[PDB]
């Protein structure tokens, strides 16, 4: 408010394919990776950093303080407060929320927000502590444990959007269509050099050296519906199902980031900023329907912003299922060519805790390259929750 | 300022003993108590707390955002969002900086901010994505992998303890010292009824049937030096050691709570509170003396708060070592009867994600008790760094 | 046959509770107490014996071939070939039938045969090779795997015990009966020491130093009817159950060894023997009723010898189960007087792999003791299998 | 004598490589397979067959008694014994010694005899009874622990073999060369059909359905010197190294089995059988030097046969190593054009449980082929063992 909190620098890696392209690269160096290029291109010097704020969902094995060890990592001095915040997809964007909040009362300067995941790297569970006298023990798989599984109802996110598809009327021939219009978007954005520039190289050690890793890897060029429509339900399996593979998001891995401080600092430090932002919103929902959340957010974000609907240019929607992501646009009234018009999770890859920063860094780009002027970012999260930001391009 | 956040309630569990009386009791269950409990204790119904937040380390095989979980068990509808931060010891006093941020800027009204943790409950890790074709593979202890193992020296934070006790010298001889008089404070403490008002029992079931638990479990009765001298340095056998069981803390398990809100709302409902947050800080230093963080953090807090170091009647500082509890109370030349006066984590426990807050509770029901006014809470944090607020007894 | 072959020596450990006296001891450690023992006993050299077999059931994580290390341990050369048979519960008996063999065609001279288990000891199992991209994975327990279920029916022995105990008409209360009777014998024959001659001490570490166990550990003094009839049936609840932990074995560990040779090469020695073996035999049975498979093999070992079972003094039959113990007496019309006098399994435990020489050990010194002249070892073996041996006091 | 023990059939799979084509067969189908087919070819109806006895070394959650599952799989019946022995790489020999026993001391009238592995399938393994209060546990690989490290020197096979190497000075090239032998002369066989007789085909479900595995997987076709003399010592990597992965066999699956009786049982079934067994030893030596085995066993069979070395027309010694088979030829000053001559375990692999029978059939198959007339079958043991058997073809 008349010093708007701005976002001066944004960037993210590539989202890997499960046990693909980055994972062997832990969690923390993909944290580095972005914390230190949109310091680069902020032209920020590591030492003026205030802290550091990430989302990150699956901990276990990382480390003490994976945040921390990726702030270091970065060129970050031992000097700057660094730590994590969780809220499952919603992470990512909850830590740039979090900055906003540290920057708009005066406890920080600047702010490295972002996000990141590696799930390929996630370990299986035991508890051993005990000791089992006799009998067999789960070896537990945390994806499922604690990122995928609703602990209310005790099934897969999945699960949850097979009751969206069912109450917002989402046939399986709208996913499937949703489905491919993402992989087809993402598939021109991709051949066009839309990411080119978001897109951050992580470096990797193969047995024939170091290596650039510099493209997405889980779209499916050549998608088609007729391929699509011949895949069997997954979740649901009892002749009801409409969630497939192929209208669902993977298991990913990837970082994000932005650096954000006032407009004043920026103005001061001869900066312009991708954009300002004008309002975000967290709301609560029934977990049964989690996937329905950014509408709640939305209208409140939006609201809050003095802005109509109409008034939004491009919005980023998480696209966790086609089920949730359709019912989110019919529900709104939203024109679709408004929406994830780079593409969406379906073909880009949902690495939990990266993703809400991830969406954010695409809108950004998207807002800077086609001239518009405001964007929603908008996630569901698991447990019943939404959360949106608005921004407005400078 | 003006119209500062208050703490208007205060509650912790009792702190269980590893694979003691709380470790059948999910992490979850733990929060939900305390939740309940201080929105019970504050009269505010759960449907007005605009959010929840709490610190939380380990996390797998909790399930789903786990403080989610825990607000919704203690009757705080779905509509309320709930997350957790991670600041490894930080973590619980944290949670409650967070909520002063929110309510300070005006996008949260009622907070119940927090710390819980279940180290009992932690698995132990396995990667079994890839497939080992042939060769022996670790079943990681996720306490030491990412509780108490330092990222950037590959040791156990027991190891940075010897450092600070090295360089601020430290002896044997005072550790064990601190060691007997924190326990024996503790001791006096319970048999006077201190802990009563703070302690909300914890509902266990066992074979017996359903059982509450209302006494702190860690306390060793009877510590005197003699027997503490006798034991073997546990981390450093090469005869430099000085950290024993005896003068270090535990692993254990317990959660703690607080509800907050603007002086104004406060007022507006008839409530008086417990105290004004006045300031805090968080700062970074080397992770090799990790221990010695609540240094740069006091002073800057103190200073933030108007205060010289005199003007603070009571310090509770996480004695998660007395090598670094004695180092930092040597530096800043505090007088040890205004320190840890029921006793510090060395009698009590430290369930890494609760302590942060739980030395909060206890800290301003000590004020309280004792008619004093002026509180500081602190912690060291692994990694490298430190956390202090300023409290004022209203 | 004119030079028929006997047994000079036998011996046996303590049987161990599960988790209990044994559970740090590893198998080997047993045998080669036992082996060592034997020979002590015969007064034979250990590099005259041409070569050591043992039956060894759960043989996981015990490194290569165990009866050598346990033939080496007891200082037997490397001269000396040493292997392991396995016949699930018969194969410690099948060890010695098989040493009856090698003698007998003229290829061995001396054998010490045996059998050894220590079931505390045996792991979980994990298949980590091919790689499990997502889900849960079991920790398989060994000893229910590959000791305890049946591989046809996929049931514990104790629903095979179910079978035979319908099919045989031997209620709950003839179960409790036996089970009670089993409980007193064992403990008339250790206060009368029965068993001193035949046990052997083994050797184990503690934190106060080194003792000697010599007291068989798995008893139940004082059992009585009223106590177990208050049982709950364990392996089938649907109120058609019988089989409880009072009239069922345990899970236990213990080795047991003997010292075979001709007649002659005794003579030769200036040996007098425990006995002369006269006949053995092994069969098959449905593995439904496994239980039963002594009831072939006893009637065929009987006839070899040219015995008819009222000859038989003294039987010791596997009491796995009560319910197939008695379905044996009650089938075969058995004197009980002459059946495992000093008890059974039910009060001494059950070490798989042992329990065939364990039994055969007990028998030779209960006819020595007694002065009587024929006795019968027998077991059921999961899978359907019989084995009984006939041997004759000199 | 006068009535000898032969073999009347003989049977193999195909040996699977490591993680390869067998892989998903439990190593009781592979039993089945060979069991079924021997009987087949020696025209024996299954319920005349005394007992089944086979060598298997790694049996972890393989189930209650593998053998026993095996040979009622094969279609034989519930009546027939069955039984396991465990002798580590020499099981599947010492299987069918035990039979030549049984059936000359008329115990048994027909046995099939025979060997089985499934290493692919080998589990990881973890003590979990007790509970580790804090810290690491490791998951044990099995093949490793009781497969292949020697447990008197805690060493690797492989180890021992660079002792013999060293001992009997096997140069590195000396290895390399036997190694393109092995390869080579499998080449050869494979091409000239050769294997076609003793295999038997494995049926395996794929994901296009049933398919049948005929073809020996292990071999390296085109195997070359040049290429071998590049490849790193991989056990002893201190720049005194020989063993490579070129010049030792490897980790794989498989099974075979003979058919035995008596000649005169022969004779009264109009069968002609492959052969008679002459002879048969067992022999011990140090655990370092396990390799050179085969040496005394070897010529105590031969001299037990009354035959000079000079007689036998074919030997197969196993190639676990070439170090070890070079030095064993060495040292006795056989003929390589005598041994090993359709290739070795290097080319074609090592199923530990199974090769003392694999190498038997193969004998066999090669003596009738050839019409030659006096045969050798021979393995060095872990541990410190050798055992050899002695055939000559009716």
């Amino acid at each position: 408010g008349s010093d708007p909190v701005v976002i001066v620098s944004a960037a993210r890696t590539i989202i890997g394919s499960f046990n693909g392209a980055l994972a062997a690269v832990p969690v923390q160096d993909l944290g580095s990776t972005v914390i230190k290029e949109v310091l680069k291109r902020a032209t920020v010097a590591p030492e003026d950093v205030s802290e550091v704020i990430f989302g990150h969902v699956l901990a276990a094995g990382c480390g003490q303080n994976p945040v921390r060890q990726a702030s270091v990592g970065a060129g970050i001095p031992y000097s700057v407060p660094a730590w994590s915040c969780q809220m499952i997809c919603g992470s990512g964007l909850k830590a740039v929320c979090l900055a906003v909040q540290s920057i708009g009362i005066g406890d920080s300067s600047i702010v490295v927000a972002g996000g990141m995941e590696n799930m390929s790297k996630a370990p299986h569970l035991a508890y051993l502590r005990t000791g089992v006298k006799i009998g067999e023990m789960p070896l537990t798989d945390s994806i499922l444990c604690d990122g995928l599984t609703d602990a209310f109802h005790n099934c897969h996110m999945g699960i949850t959007a097979e009751n969206v598809a069912k109450k917002w009327q989402v046939s399986r021939e709208d996913q499937d269509k949703v489905a491919v219009l993402s992989q087809n978007r993402t598939e021109n954005a991709q051949k066009a050099g839309h990411f080119d520039k978001e897109i951050v190289p992580v470096l990797v050690s193969t047995r024939k050296g170091l290596i650039e890793v510099k493209t997405d890897e889980f779209p499916r060029h050549g998608s088609n519906i007729e391929a699509m429509s011949k895949l069997k339900p997954y979740f649901l399996t009892d002749g009801t199902g409409t969630v497939t593979p192929a209208n669902a998001s993977g298991i990913n891995d990837g970082a994000a980031a932005v650096v954000l401080m006032k407009k004043s600092e920026a103005d001061k430090r001869g900066l312009t900023p991708l954009a300002r932002i004008v309002s975000w919103s967290q709301v609560g929902v029934e977990p049964s329907i989690m996937g329905i959340g950014p509408i709640p957010a939305i209208k409140q974000a939006v609201t809050k912003a003095g802005w109509s609907l109409e008034d939004v240019d491009i919005f980023e929607i998480n696209e966790a299922f086609a089920a949730v992501s359709a019912a989110i646009v019919k529900e709104l009234g939203l024109n679709p060519e408004k929406v994830n018009i780079e593409g969406g999770a379906i073909a880009l890859g949902h690495p939990l805790g990266a993703s809400g920063c991830r969406i954010l860094v695409t809108l950004l780009h998207t807002l800077e390259r086609m001239g518009r002027s405001r964007g929603v970012a908008a996630l569901c999260i698991g447990g019943g929750m939404g959360i949106a930001m608005c921004v407005q391009r400078e």
